[PDB]
C-alpha cells in the first residue's frame, strides 16, 4: 500500500508528526515523496541527507552530481526533484537555511513553500539538528506554510515531546 503512515499524531488538517528515524519510516511507508534536507550543492555528508543518501548506497548523491554538472547549485529556500530510488518515488531536495552558518531564518518560509507541489511528503523538520534553527519556531512555520498533507519524522523522544507540547494537539 501506498503512503501507509501510521502512528502519527495529527497536529493540524495537514500536518502530522511521529517520533521516528526517516530512513526507517520511507522503507516502511514507501512515499510518494520524501524531502531530504539538502544544502544547494547536494552534497549528502551527514545527518538526514547522509542517512538517506547511504540508505540508497550512494545512488542519490550520483544523481545529485549529476544534477548540479547540468543545472548549477540550488538557492537557499530552493527545491529539486529527483529520483527517490528505493525508498520512495521522488525525492524532494529542500535547502533550509543553515542559521549556524549565518544564513537568514527568512528563508524558512520560502523552504517549506517548495513542499506545497506535492499532495503527500514524509519529511523532516527543516533547519532543526545541525542547521541551527529554533525546531518549535520551524514547526511553527511549516503549520503556517504547508498547505498539503505532511508527515514530520523527529527522532528524538525529547523533542518530539516539546513540539508536541508546545503545539498543545
Ligand atoms: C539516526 C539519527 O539520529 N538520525 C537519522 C538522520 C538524522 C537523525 C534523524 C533521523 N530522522 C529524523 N530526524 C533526525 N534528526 C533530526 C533532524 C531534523 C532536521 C535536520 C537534522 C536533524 S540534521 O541532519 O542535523 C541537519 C538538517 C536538518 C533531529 C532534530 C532530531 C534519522
Amino acid at each position: 500500500e501506498v503512503n501507509s503512515f501510521s502512528g502519527y499524531l495529527k497536529l493540524t488538517d495537514n500536518v502530522y508528526i511521529k517520533n521516528a528515524d526517516i530512513v526507517e519510516e520511507a522503507k516502511k511507508v514507501k512515499p510518494t515523496v520524501v524531502v531530504n534536507a539538502a544544502n544547494v550543492y547536494l552534497k549528502h555528508g551527514g545527518g538526514v541527507a547522509g542517512a538517506l543518501n547511504k540508505a540508497t548506497n550512494n545512488a542519490m548523491q550520483v544523481e545529485s552530481d549529476d544534477y548540479i554538472a547540468t543545472n548549477g547549485p540550488l538557492k537557499v529556500g530552493g527545491s529539486c526533484v529527483l529520483s527517490g530510488h528505493n525508498l520512495a518515488k521522488h525525492c524532494l531536495h529542500v535547502v533550509g537555511p543553515n542559521v549556524n552558518k549565518g544564513e537568514d531564518i527568512q528563508l524558512l518560509k520560502s523552504a517549506y513553500e517548495n513542499f506545497n507541489q506535492h499532495e503527500v511528503l514524509l519529511a523532516p523538520l527543516l533547519s532543526a539538528g545541525i542547521f541551527g534553527a529554533d525546531p518549535i519556531h520551524s514547526l511553527r512555520v511549516c503549520v503556517d506554510t504547508v498547505r498539503t498533507n505532511v508527515y514530520l519524522a523527529v527522532f528524538d523522544k525529547n523533542l518530539y515531546d516539546k513540539l508536541v507540547s508546545s503545539f498543545l494537539e
